[PDB]
């Protein structure tokens, strides 16, 4: 929830990519995977994907990360889980370690083509569990619509996935900048990546902290390992792709929704009070799934966007109650 | 209406400041004053206003800029009225050369009061004429609804009077970035100052040649004179605290609309369809006009946002038939 007196950083941008070096080179942050993990790199559709997984026998779990995130972001739950289950998470296309789309299409269904690809080799025959959040939701809609069987089960979290109502989002509410705004300034010529790069870590200490229910788990190290993987105009163009490429994937989820593709597997809507709040979970009941019976909706209590970060068991109690 | 195909620009923030300096300098863009017009300043309420004046004789006039502008932008209209009245273009409260709020009160009940002590002073007893465009509505609007007979005609341009929808115009939009995304970046925290005072040059040449229905007249060399008055933190700190304090203009305004505050004199909304376009002019016919008989309606085609650099004649003409 935005927070008036929430101050934002005054390091130098200099001082700030010493702390981003520091990272990459001690293999801190997206570079660092516990005991168990590995990482690992796959061609899909001409676009290098990055991918860490653990694990062997038990249903696969796919987990695709969003915005200022990594595959980083579900460590602590693919840990929890590798003992009963492969685990795999992705980096988004252009995101963490993998390429760009060098054609800069971002929309959902390009992005689940070059997923689902990678996701039959890594994962196999399947069936298998699919865990979103954040612009995961916006890449993986056509994918899971597409895929229902050798998906099971399906989760997404906290943010909404791309439909008609992302071209109502306000940009200012009685509570402050609105669900909206960043919709637009992410879509904004290239002024979001020029004006980032420049202070990587200004604006994603402010608007990680913004976004949070816990604030003071981020810690200045944590926040420059989470916005490290952000700190070039390369990847901040990738991230912002996705944006620019909001209204093709709109157009995209809407024909899937008109033309039968509503979910008929289990899905869920998890997310955080202090997040997004409920507009997910009213998304999917009202649109997204063919018969409520199939649909589970839980909003964690006082935990923001970033749901593993301030909330892991709850997230893990979740999805281990939904999922098995 | 966002152009996908407008670029940003690539001008080094030196160089930048180097033009911004050369304006300043050399007197040029809000510190050029042409013959017959006088610069001035007056303390109302503590803080000190920048205006400039012409004429003598005739009912006065008050011009009120907003956003990306200052008093120069009405230089024009000034300029061609100045023979037969007597003619006021004010800075507002922070921007241009006025002095800041420090309280950070930049609502409009209160820029109302601060404006409304100063005019009664520089104008006299009237009845006068005033004129408002982008923020000077979000300023203004209890000063009008208050002063009804003191001000004789009021005449609002382009952008939306803070109201509830304020709280609804969209982020995002099937054409890309919408109306309401910049209200939401321009009050998260301090961001758009930070980053903007980084490369002001960068920022504004993209964001108001995309306002602009006619590109063609914003040269750098105009731009620089544009931008200038908007280059340093104090100034855009200023200009973001009118954004800060929208949902204080909006509940400010609803109080007077349900209190029937509406306007009972003639009332225009100026538009241009490049820029804002009829949302001002649904907004005030349908929540702030008393009587639809004494509403003046007026989208000027083929002109964007900035109405008076982009069509000074069609500006010159429609306030001319309307108040005159």
């Amino acid at each position: 929830e935005y927070d008036p007196n929430l101050k934002s950083i005054d390091t130098p941008p200099a001082v700030s990519q010493q702390m981003f070096n520091k990272v990459k080179s001690n293999g801190l942050g997206q570079y660092a995977y516990a005991k168990g993990l590995s990482s690992k790199f796959i061609e899909s559709e001409g676009v290098k994907l990055h991918y860490v997984e653990g694990g062997s026998k038990g249903t696969p779990i796919v987990f695709i990360h969003g915005f200022g995130s990594t595959w980083k972001m579900w460590e602590p739950v693919m840990l929890s889980y590798m003992k009963d289950h492969k685990v795999i998470a992705i980096d988004l296309p252009g995101l963490g370690q993998s390429g760009p789309i060098l054609n800069d299409d971002y929309s959902a269904e390009n992005t689940s083509k070059i997923l689902i690809g990678a996701i039959k080799k890594i994962a196999g025959k399947g069936p298998i569990y699919y865990v979103s959040h954040s612009l995961g939701n916006t890449a993986s809609y056509p994918l899971v619509a597409n895929n229902q069987g050798y998906i099971k089960k399906a989760v997404f979290m906290d943010s909404p996935i791309p439909d008609r109502a992302m071209f109502e989002y306000p940009g200012y509410t009685a509570d402050g900048p609105g669900l909206g705004w960043h919709f637009g300034y992410f879509s904004f010529g290239d002024i979001a990546e020029k004006q980032i790069a420049n202070d990587p870590n200004l604006f994603f200490s402010y608007f990680i902290k913004t976004y949070a229910g816990k604030k003071e788990i981020f810690t200045p190290e944590l926040l420059a390992e989470l916005i490290e993987p952000y700190s070039t105009r390369d990847k901040l163009k990738a991230a912002f792709g996705y944006y620019r490429s909001h209204a093709d994937s709109i157009r995209q989820n809407e024909a899937l929704l008109a033309n039968g593709k509503k979910l008929t597997i289990p899905s869920m809507a998890l997310t955080g009070q202090k997040g997004v709040n409920d507009v997910l979970v009213k998304e999917m009941r009202a649109r997204f799934v063919a018969d409520p019976a199939q649909y589970t909706a839980i909003i964690l209590p006082d935990t923001g966007h970033w749901m593993v970060e301030e909330n892991a068991e709850g997230v893990e109690k979740s999805l281990s109650n939904f999922l098995f």
